[PDB]
């Protein structure tokens, strides 16, 4: 199955220091393939350890430490037969994979940020919330945040 995982500021914009959210990201992606667009790959700056890193780009790859693919269908195929594929962004990539996804792992962060790019719109009635957990800010985490998992119920 295909899952998307994202951190969402106010208004679902995709500034804080949230080690707890990065731990959540790692726990939910470790030992799974991760699919990302080239801009997200460049931003991360190094492969995510313990995961197969699959990078979408229209152009030939430029780093032998990760696997490069040129289309959504190739990216999925390159994951093989695994129980769960994690799509880690960015916007362009989330838009393409959302219709194919069965799960969303979202962190709703209580912060407004400088950006006009939003997590894709999706029908609220297509999804069921199956987990949520709110945390206030503390000495290590600059803002309050809420983890959520949603499972798809309809197309
Ligand atoms: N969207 C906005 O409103 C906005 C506003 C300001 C700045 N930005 C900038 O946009 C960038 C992030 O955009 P993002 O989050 O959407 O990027 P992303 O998903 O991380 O990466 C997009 C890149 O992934 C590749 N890709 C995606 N789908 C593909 C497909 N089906 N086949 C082949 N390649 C595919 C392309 O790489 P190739 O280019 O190598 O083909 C594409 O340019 C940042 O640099 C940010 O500063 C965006
Ligand atoms: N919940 C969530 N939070 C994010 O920050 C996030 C997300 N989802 N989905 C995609 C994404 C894209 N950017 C990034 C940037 C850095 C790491 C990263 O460094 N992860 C480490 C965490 C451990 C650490 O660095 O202290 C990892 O091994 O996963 C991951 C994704 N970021």
């Amino acid at each position: 199955m295909i899952s998307l995982i994202a951190a969402l500021a106010v208004d679902r914009v995709i500034p804080w220091n949230l080690p707890a959210d990065l731990a959540w990201f790692k726990r939910n992606t470790l030992n799974k393939p991760v699919i990302m667009g080239r801009h997200t790959w460049e931003s991360i700056g190094r492969p995510l350890p313990g995961r197969k890193n699959i990078i979408l780009s229209s152009q030939p790859g430029t780093d032998d430490r990760v696997t490069w693919v040129k289309s959504v269908d190739e990216a999925i195929a390159a994951c093989g037969d695994v129980p769960e594929i994690m799509v880690i962004g960015g916007g362009r990539v989330y838009e393409q994979f959302l219709p194919k996804a069965q799960k969303l792992y979202l962190t709703h962060i209580d912060a407004e940020v400088e950006g006009d790019t939003h997590f894709p719109d999706y029908e609220p009635d297509d999804w069921e919330s199956v987990f949520s957990e709110f945390h206030d800010a503390d000495a290590q985490n600059s803002h309050s945040y809420c983890f959520e998992i949603l499972e798809r119920r309809h197309h």
